[PDB]
């Protein structure tokens, strides 16, 4: 994957790990960088545009928890303008096990919904060009932080969903892979307050900076491997192998 | 685990797997067996009672998609009556990838919510007695039926959640294990929808391969309950009961 002159939609582009990935992406001479986030950060947005003014950066206020139909309405406006979109990056997410419904709505349901929305524009069965989906999941989708069981479970779901998307690529023309960051250089809520110090404890352990998580993120996008399950931990980029415990035979 | 004299709540006890599990459960001399299901089934209820009149069987009309406060209200009613509950079984699920929100609400969120509610009565930090939770997940939580990605993902979520619950037992006093059937002959798999109709023949193709009976599944389910192994990930496929080992890809070190 050569990112030059490509059109990219990035959901939650101006947050923590999103912003540093975004900074590197706009340095790659994209034609369009389309940002969809819940709230505007005008300082960050201006800063992004200044990195390379030639890149068309557009911002849409977007809540990932809206129904599929609402996401399709926004996407139609984007496709009407750009004509083509090459990659969708899903980076929405919250970490707060005091918010059970919302954790699920944002991290899991929202990810499924926006994917379903864009498939209506990309599905090759209906004359669509196909496309690429990069889902920001989490290493907690492989093995949980058991003190944030709801967060971890939501990430396990999207690791699964991404895996299946990739296996459906021959039918849909839409490839996908997951980007799974380890702990990246603040305090949050554990489920039923089983551990009030999760953030303090995790951030003391060996971590990585948001800078070369973002650099490894772009490397992963460039590698463009359907069905990859990328681990981005301790400043390295590694593809993990999913264990086969069971087979549907279909 | 001796089931004699125990109090059991079973969410979704009257479906294909549920009813056959229930038939086996009441073979043991349970004290109270409390059924929560979405639709009343007076014939099945009568049948179970007849199996073992020593077991006290009650029924509540219950939808897992209600807010947690509502589930808490029902549990309080039950705990006030029985004083103690020994085991909770969370068995609700739908298979319909035309229903994204509902699949996730029933299969994942609803399971998390009943668990969260019952912890209020059981949590040893509150001076509760602890307890045991058996969660019906799915082999699809290990490896998807990719033509139903949403269902499979919802099951992956609950496998994860159950693993974590079990790891929290030393703190909460509440142990847990997953029950993961393979393809089992019930109405669930008779006819169903794939995501965006990627595979309109999915039910046909799946059932062209070997399956097990709900009877076999229910027998092995109760066997796993009696084994009572915290953190177990039980596979119930082709008539066998087998514990699987979850691969370690990453460790939080906490
Ligand atoms: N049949 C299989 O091959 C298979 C394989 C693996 C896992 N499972 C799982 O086993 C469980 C039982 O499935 P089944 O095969 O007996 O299917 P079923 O359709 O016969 O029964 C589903 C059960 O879930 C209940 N339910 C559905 N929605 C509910 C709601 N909103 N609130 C409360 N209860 C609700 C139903 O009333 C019923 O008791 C499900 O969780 C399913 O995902 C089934």
């Amino acid at each position: 994957m050569d990112l030059t002159n490509k059109n990219v939609i990035f959901v939650a582009a101006l947050g923590g790990i999103g912003l540093d990935t975004s900074r590197e992406l706009v340095k790659r001479n994209l034609k369009n960088f389309v940002i969809l986030d819940r709230v505007e950060n005008p300082t960050a947005l201006a800063e992004l545009k200044a990195i390379n003014p030639k890149v068309n950066i557009t911002f849409h206020t977007y809540d990932v928890t809206v129904p599929v139909a609402e996401s399709k309405k926004l996407l139609k406006k984007i496709f009407d303008q750009l004509k083509t979109v090459d990659i969708l990056i899903n980076g929405a997410g919250i970490l707060d096990d005091h918010q059970i419904e919302r954790t699920i709505a944002i991290n899991f349901t929202g990810l499924v919904n926006v994917t379903t929305a864009i498939l209506d524009f990309w599905d090759k069965r209906k004359g669509g060009p196909g496309g690429i989906i990069a889902n920001i999941c989490s290493v907690t989708g492989f093995n949980a932080i058991h003190q944030v069981p709801v967060y971890s479970a939501s990430k396990a779901a999207v690791v699964s969903f991404t895996n299946s998307l990739a296996k459906l690529a021959p039918i849909t023309g839409v490839t996908a892979y997951s980007i799974n960051p380890g702990i990246t250089r603040h305090t949050f809520n554990s489920w039923l307050d089983v551990e009030p110090r999760v953030a303090e404890l995790l951030l003391s352990h060996p971590t990585q900076t948001s800078e070369q998580c973002g650099q490894n993120f772009v490397k992963a996008i460039e590698a463009n491997k359907n069905g990859a399950i990328w681990k981005l931990d301790l400043g390295t980029l590694e593809a993990i192998e999913w264990t086969k415990h069971w087979d549907s035979h279909i």
